[PDB]
């Protein structure tokens, strides 16, 4: 019969040899299944590599081997080899290479996007190699795969490699030929690709390893794509904010796009496209409860019992207000406003309007590498102040209500009633054409309290059917 | 002993000799007041002039004398002169010219924005001259003023002439030299100005005659600027839609900027600026109820007991939905989207977003000269369809809630409760940073019934003092 499913594992699932032992244990929980494993770098080593890169640019040549992130990375992997009882030879070569590259960066005081992609590639290259070797140690015939060396073909822009159509038949042929010759559990690298023109190593951008998994899924026409987490799938809210988060058994690919990336930390909208096209359900599973259903994401689901699906919190968002009387009935003000943002390399999140104003939220900082500094903020405001009365408000927060659009008025009446009870007034509201997501801009300090109250009202007040029938 | 105030009158107020008689009666109602009168063109002549322009472009030379709109404008003014019993000479010369200008357009088959401004200038030029002559007929010493001849100094962009700072000193000086020499009631053309470097006749764009009134106000430092209508000021909604519309006694310049243009048909936001910076209250009065207060627009007002201010309806709007998985975390998607619109000469109104979509609504057609034709839409969609999945939805409507931002949640709980009762789901919601204006996108067919319901709940349910206190 052959290959059955793809299993994707994030950084923290393989943060140590001990965690790696859990993953291996999962594979052996389903021997009636023949999976493809997709691994990220060992928890936090991807971030560590990038930090090492930036540090290298300006530390000096004679002390690139001293960069802390380098010895953090070196030691994690040496130690993981020891603990799992692997031949350290292969990993030691890759680590010496890593140090060499950083000596290169330090010498040149230069770090291009092309180099950045190469740097991070060590991460999952080390990951998959350690894990594959370990499986062979414990009797599991396994083969490690560098995505960029099988059929993963992308464009040649680096931080954001776009998967090209020729990937699907190339990957399918490569993984199939190897499996039929002699079957071994494929252990494939995360957010990596080859790139058409340069041949250089590429990262898949946002929704990295998830995209790798979904791509494999479509290429091999598998029955489902599985994404593993430490909680029971997608939850009604973030358990960090409020302990009473409950699992959400069924999602729609559409609902997921509005939810899974900021609600869970998985399945960026771009990653689910190969699964939407191939019509392959995506499942989010708990590695601490692997026999449980989790969350299936499909094209459609039974909405009969559906009122609210989940609550989402964005924290510490910067809001801008852009007011001008000239706006009303003028062509090209919106074009000018967002052009300024594009010129200054800033991505904007939420947008709302009035007759004489446009209001903004900038992407949450956690979506990027750094918070914007006062310089960069004073720069947008000055540029904007040429055409409008501008006003900047730091320390705000977004609450997103993801629910069944057929009961929007029901949702909103209840929601604002709750906020009214607490004396909370939403500063900014934005919902698009019958979209499942509606955003409230609130103060950072009152956000958690609001989320908890909203959760109590929607998910802890029993079955919500006051719903008008006959 | 000095000019005391400026009174502005719209087209319908001077649509005929009979309506003009009402205006003169208003002037004589306040002999203890010395007004400056700002007149629009005789109801619908402005539109008729523009219509005559378009027709001239392609009817042929011999036929220009027979343009329907030209025949209408000729007889209205000839007949008005007849009834007011004035010397027809001045008017007859101006009508000769008008026919000559159209004969020119007809020959050349070209209508520039420069000509367009000259064409419409005849409206107020006729209007003011008839009224001025009539006042002198009945014992009211009066002097007609062409705005472009008294120091309304403007930029040389035609459809949208911008008032330049040199206007205030020039106008105050010209209007005072004439009044001190011998006092007469000034009758000024409303929609007009003179280009700085062309010396050519200019129209003030949106804001129109209202702007002329407020400009004169600031220039002469008067106590108030009065805008005349046929109803008791600004109402709680449009009486055309629901009979129970009630006067809104007090308004804020900010509230007015979100309300007056679409709620009433007066005071475009750009027209209130000279009154804002000059710190002069604007009053909206009823010509059928002249001793009544109406609506005073001031910097600030007593917000105690203020909950909802007014409900606004925008009929027949076109909504667009623009969805892409790529925009989440991308710089410049908003910049491109609205660039397309700018390149296609279209002004967008309401905007909202989701994690992977941006939705928007196009300026209501009444704000323009024509509705967008099916071809023009298909081009917007095609252009947008290159970067996203696009959906066009005709036959929607906007309900705008203008209220007290301090009771946002209260207002919203109630509103959505009403909508839920009716079984209505809002398709798109948009409120900017603590703005008084929140917009719902609804279906055109259900809109009117919704407005009535909302009005019943907010303005007819008695005193709405159930606020959280101790
Ligand atoms: C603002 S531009 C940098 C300035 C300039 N364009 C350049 O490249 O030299 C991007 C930087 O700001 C950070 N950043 C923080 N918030 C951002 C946002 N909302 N959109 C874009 N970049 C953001 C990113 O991590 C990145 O380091
Ligand atoms: C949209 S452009 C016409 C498109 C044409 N291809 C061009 O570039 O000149 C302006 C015309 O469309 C009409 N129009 C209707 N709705 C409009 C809107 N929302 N924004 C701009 N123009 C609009 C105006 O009356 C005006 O006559
Ligand atoms: N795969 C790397 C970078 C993030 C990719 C997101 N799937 C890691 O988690 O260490
Ligand atoms: N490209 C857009 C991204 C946001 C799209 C709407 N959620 C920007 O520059 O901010
Ligand atoms: N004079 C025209 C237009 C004035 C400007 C209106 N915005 C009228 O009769 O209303
Ligand atoms: N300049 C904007 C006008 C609308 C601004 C938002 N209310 C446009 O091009 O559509």
């Amino acid at each position: 019969k052959g290959i059955t499913c793809v299993m994707k594992f994030g950084g923290s699932s393989v943060a140590s040899a001990e965690r790696m032992k859990e993953v291996a244990d999962l594979i052996l929980t389903f021997p009636e299944e023949s999976p493809v494993i997709v691994l990220s770098a060992m928890g936090k080593t991807t971030n560590n590599l990038l930090l090492a890169g930036e540090k290298a640019v300006s530390c000096g040549v004679s002390n690139a081997s001293e960069i802390e992130e380098l010895s953090i990375i070196k030691e994690l992997h040496i130690r993981t080899v020891k603990e799992l009882n692997i031949d350290p030879s292969v990993i030691l070569t890759y680590l010496e290479e890593l140090e060499q590259l950083l000596k290169g960066i330090a010498m040149m005081k230069e770090l291009t996007l092309r180099t950045r992609d190469y740097l991070v590639s060590f991460g999952e290259c080390l990951s998959t190699r350690i894990f594959a070797a370990y499986l062979n140690t414990i009797g599991v015939k396994a083969r490690q795969y560098d995505a960029f060396e099988i059929g993963f073909i992308t464009t040649d822009d680096f931080t954001n490699g776009d998967i090209l159509e020729a990937t699907y038949p190339a990957v399918a042929k490569r993984l199939y030929d190897d499996w039929m010759h002699d079957p071994a559990v494929p252990i494939v690298t995360g957010f990596l690709g080859k790139g058409w023109k340069t041949g250089a190593v590429t990262t898949l951008g946002r929704g990295g390893s998830d995209l790798t998994a979904t791509t494999i899924g479509k290429a091999l026409g598998l029955k489902e794509i599985q994404v593993w987490k430490d909680v029971d799938g997608v939850l009604t809210c973030d358990p960090t904010i409020y302990k009473r988060a409950t699992p959400v058994p069924y999602l729609t690919f559409d609902e997921a796009a509005e939810l899974a990336y900021f609600g869970a930390q998985v399945l960026h909208p771009q990653s689910m496209r190969p699964a939407r096209e191939g019509e392959i359900p995506v499942r989010v599973k708990n590695s601490y409860n692997p026999k449980a259903p989790g969350t299936i994401i499909t094209k459609t689901r039974d909405m009969t019992k559906s009122i609210l699906t989940s609550i989402v919190l964005k924290r510490n968002v910067t809001m801008l207000d852009i007011a001008s009387t000239r706006m009303l009935g003028q062509v090209g003000f919106l074009a000018k406003v967002f052009s300024i943002f594009e010129e200054l390399g800033i991505s904007v999140d939420v947008v709302a309007t009035s007759e004489v104003s446009i209001s903004l939220t900038l992407d949450p900082s956690k979506l990027w590498s750094r918070e914007l500094i006062q310089q960069e903020l004073d720069h947008v405001v000055e540029e904007l102040e040429k055409i409008a009365v501008v006003n900047l408000l730091k320390g705000r927060a977004i609450i997103s209500l993801i629910g069944n659009v057929q009961h929007s008025s029901l949702i909103l009446e209840r929601a604002f009633h709750v906020l009214y009870t607490k004396g909370v007034n939403v500063q900014m509201i934005s919902q698009g054409a019958s979209k499942v997501n509606i955003s409230f801009i609130v103060n950072e300090a009152e956000a958690e309290g609001c989320v908890q109250a909203l959760h109590k009202s929607f998910f802890e007040s029993g079955d919500l059917s006051e719903l008008l029938i006959q």
